[PDB]
C-alpha cells in the first residue's frame, strides 16, 4: 500500500504561499508592533510579495499568509522547519495552499 520508490513530496500545485499556524497573539494595542515583526522575520525567506495578517472570529489572530516570488522559500521553510516554538504558544507550523484531503484516487 505505501509507495516507496515514487516519493510524494509535501509541495503541489500553489507552492509560494505559506500558512502559518498560530502566531503572536495580541495584548492591548501591542499587536501592532506584532504585525511588523512578520515581516521583519520572513524576510528571511525571500522578499515578502504579500502579507496577510487576518484575524480569527474577530479575535486573536491564529494564523497569516505570505505569499512570495521567491528561490523556493515556501518549499525550503516546508522542508526546513515546520511547527517551530517560539515560547508559550507561539509555534509556526507551515504548509502551502495544498490544504485539501482529497488524493487523486
Amino acid at each position: 500500500g505505501d509507495v516507496l520508490k515514487d516519493r510524494p513530496q509535501e509541495a503541489d500545485g500553489i507552492d509560494s504561499v505559506i500558512v502559518v499556524d498560530n502566531v503572536p497573539q495580541v495584548g492591548p494595542d501591542r499587536l501592532e508592533k506584532l504585525k511588523n515583526v512578520i515581516h521583519k522575520i520572513f524576510s528571511k525567506f525571500g522578499k515578502i510579495t504579500n502579507d496577510f495578517y487576518p484575524e480569527e472570529d474577530g479575535k486573536t489572530k491564529g494564523y497569516i499568509f505570505l505569499e512570495y516570488a521567491s528561490p523556493a522559500h515556501a518549499v525550503d521553510a516546508v522542508k526546513n522547519a515546520d511547527g517551530y516554538k517560539l515560547d508559550k504558544q507561539h509555534t509556526f507550523r507551515v504548509n502551502l495552499f495544498t490544504d485539501f484531503d482529497k488524493y487523486m484516487t
